[PDB]
């Protein structure tokens, strides 16, 4: 087989886009190996089904109690980034030359498009270097004008909607390392033309504009969603499906902000009243180093007769329920996808970087969801949303908006679609 390495940055929402790719690759017979650091396969539970080598690499920055990579680089990003660099430039050089004593040899090497000095890595070795995109384009297409100083961090892009301050990619939330994450995000595009492949995972239908925009200039692959051995991680499977099932159509709010966002326990505390006095059912991902900001009593005893709390669920098969009446959800890439693709509504809190830009796509483009209005965000404010999208005639609408787009998901993954398409087309210029 032709053996493709893959190199995600350390952090949920670039793993598991790149494995499910993996996965599709692996179906079409090519060999995987995914490399990860330290950090990351300590959270690793669940690798043998999928047939995928993973090999390890050191972190490169301080190992603090049982924080993630993120949590740490956030105490100095433009220090603990460029530590990040050297390292990952150092020991993924070293296992290319491991990988080389090996059968089959590695052929390419599909790098996150946040490390984009990873390219020169893989052409010194002698790899093919494709460029994996976790965004979709539009918001792509903003980083890229920063880079090109067209927009520094109402405005008006090209091939966007028109967007308030508050749309634009969160990058004043990071504080003394707002700078520091406006060149990294630009830093994107530095070395695109020297690229092999440039893969996005989103589909054209989606954003037909910018897609066409953007290939104008290079050619691009959309591929999205990757998402269809699904999970790395601990899910609670067993847990939530069981209680899905018990669940009658059209009845269940999904709640989760991701893989790094963290709310206060004053925004926590509004959000577990709204979810009681909605009288909805609930299923409300909390994860287990936030669970302690929740008010007492409140996993134990309150959220019994009509919710679930939980660490961790298998969002594909939660958003793929049709007990899931709405998803309120931090916005960010891939729950934005996997909702629409799922066709299920939401309900948009978006904290930083991309998630602000998501959630104005989702509510006045693709026309799928709602936004919440900080006063922090009340639990009326929430409660109105629920009451929007749960009873309101207008949540019809937008139930019917997510369908459509669910049709045109599944299109473009189908033979003869457009993801489909391009895959096809990246496997066979690999062979
Ligand atoms: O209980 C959960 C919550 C999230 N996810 C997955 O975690 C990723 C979240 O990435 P996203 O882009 O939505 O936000 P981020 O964590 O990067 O802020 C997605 O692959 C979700 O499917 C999950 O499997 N289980």
């Amino acid at each position: 087989p032709i053996h493709i390495l893959a190199f995600p940055f350390p952090a949920k929402g670039h793993i598991n886009p790149l494995l499910h790719l993996c996965n599709r690759l692996a179906s079409k017979g090519f060999k995987i190996t995914l490399i990860t650091t330290v950090s990351t396969l300590k959270s690793v539970k669940t690798s043998k089904a999928n047939g995928i080598d993973i090999e390890s690499i050191p972190d490169g920055i301080p190992q603090e109690q049982n924080h993630q990579i993120i949590t740490v680089m956030e105490m100095n990003m433009e220090l603990y980034f460029k530590q990040f660099k050297a390292s990952a430039i150092e020991n993924t050089t070293k296992l290319i030359q491991k990988l080389k004593t090996k059968n089959p040899l590695p052929k390419v090497l599909i790098y996150d498009s946040s490390m984009p000095w990873i390219l020169e890595v893989a052409h010194e070795q002698g790899l093919l270097g494709a460029s994996f995109f976790t965004q979709p384009c539009s918001v792509s297409a903003i980083y890229y004008h920063m880079l090109q100083g067209t927009i520094k961090l109402m405005v008006s892009l090209p091939y966007l909607p028109l967007l308030e301050i508050k749309d634009l990619p969160g990058v004043q939330q990071f504080e003394d390392n707002s700078e520091a994450v406006a060149e990294l995000l630009a830093d994107q595009f530095s070395n695109i033309d020297d690229v092999d492949y440039v893969l996005f995972n989103t589909f054209d239908a989606l954003e037909i504009e910018v897609v066409n925009w953007m290939g104008s200039k290079w050619p691009i692959l959309t591929v999205g969603p990757t998402a269809p051995i699904n999970y790395l991680f601990e899910t609670n499977t067993e847990v939530c499906m069981k209680w899905l099932d018990q669940r009658e159509i059209d009845t269940v709010i999904y709640v989760s902000f991701g893989s790094l966002a963290s709310l206060t326990e004053e925004q926590m505390e509004q959000v577990s009243q709204a979810l009681i006095r909605s009288n909805c059912y609930f299923l409300w991902v909390v994860r287990e180093e936030e669970e302690n900001k929740l008010p007492k009593d409140f996993k134990e005893t309150t959220s019994k007769k009509k919710g679930l709390v939980i660490n961790w669920c298998p969002q594909l098969d939660v958003l793929a329920h049709k007990s899931v009446a709405c998803f309120m959800t931090h916005c960010g890439w891939n729950s934005t996808l996997e909702a629409l693709c799922s066709g299920v509504p939401m309900i948009c809190m978006p904290q930083w970087a991309d998630q602000t830009t998501n959630a104005k796509l989702i509510e006045h483009v693709w026309k799928i969801g709602v936004g919440v209005n900080k006063s922090i965000v009340k639990r009326e404010e929430i409660e109105d949303c629920i009451r929007q999208v749960i009873e309101s005639e207008r949540g019809k609408e937008l139930k019917r908006n997510a369908i459509k787009w669910k049709e045109l998901a599944k299109e473009a993954v189908s033979e003869g679609g457009s993801s489909c398409n391009n895959i096809q087309e990246f496997s066979s210029s690999l062979l």
